[PDB]
């Protein structure tokens, strides 16, 4: 004759993640982090390199939210006038990928004195050349780099230090949305990639 | 001294799909189904009469996906050269989202002789115009539409009945990406959206 409580909802149904205010979050600055590869043709005759040497590049990126006027702000890395980044990298043949984003965030971001338990996206390169897609191509058995996106959690607040040569900012839905000529095809695909997410603005 | 044998990682970091190959779909043919609006003038004045009558429009769509040589293919309902729809509607007052959804493709795609596990996108239109977007924009407190979107996980085999004037079609991703001309904004970020997914290809 009993009734049971029912459960909360499943996770992959409704998934709640707090924010928390931009004015939680300050910046304190540490020595720069200079690129890896000082152009496109460097980029890609290291990425050729590796793939030789060591297969697929496996590529980790974190995506951490805070809000203004709860409207949701992505934390981006500005190394130009139109070159941004997520804090991420590469990871090392055999590591863990959370444990390698969580590692990376804490050389870019880790101040001098992380939460990652979802899943965003993947994106894949086919060839040694700039285009990536969200799935991957008929026919492609061997992609150069995968890339994964994590949300990453962050707590009410927080303190951040940043190479000197990065500026850190907070970029509203609006200014990604459509805009990959701004920040290209990954980033620009984070406002539908987070619309899922039922947002509590702290 | 005893270890635990760890929990399946969170389907929140990877959630796994059983996808199925497309011949083990069929369609059989039931009565037509027209419309409700006529025109676009139709259209947003049923929109604005409702809206002062019971509020914001609430939508639901259903993304069924099938693979063929292991790339997933969503399937589309083709009414027109360029007109493709996912199947769904409008919700009644008070009714439950999944609920509804699973009334709305039975009423649609119903055999005449649903799994729904996974929220995969939000999109809102916040005026009486065709504009939506994945997020609620700035300053609108009151947008006149809601469309939740939610992964509908297919069996081995399924037999659908779709109206005469709806052709069910299977699109592969390669078609949707990018393609907003071809296909909207909703059903072209598709494979955005279904990239976190681990498919199995059966």
């Amino acid at each position: 004759g009993n009734k049971y409580i029912q459960q909360t909802k499943p996770l992959t149904l409704e998934r709640t993640i707090n924010l928390y205010p931009l004015t939680n979050y300050t910046f304190g600055t540490k020595e720069p982090l200079y690129e890896k590869d000082s152009s496109v043709a460097a980029r890609f005759q290291r990425m050729r390199e590796e793939f030789d040497k060591i297969g697929m590049r496996r590529t980790v990126e974190g995506v951490l939210i805070v809000h203004e006027h709860r409207l949701p702000h992505v934390l981006l890395l500005q190394l130009g006038t139109t070159f941004f980044k997520l804090p991420g990298g590469e990871l090392n043949p055999g590591e863990d990928e959370v444990e390698g984003l969580k590692r990376l965030m804490t050389e870019i971001l880790g101040r001098q004195d992380w939460v990652i338990d979802d899943c965003i996206g993947n994106w894949w390169r086919p060839n040694f050349e700039p285009p990536q897609y969200p799935y991957i191509p008929a026919h492609i058995t061997k992609p150069k780099e995968h890339k994964k996106l994590f949300l990453v959690q962050l707590q009410e607040k927080a303190l951040f230090a940043v190479p000197k040569n990065y500026k850190l900012v907070a970029a509203p839905l609006f200014e990604l949305y459509d805009n990959a000529p701004g920040y290209g095809p990954i980033i620009s695909s984070l406002p539908q990639l987070l619309s899922r997410f039922n947002f509590i603005y702290n």
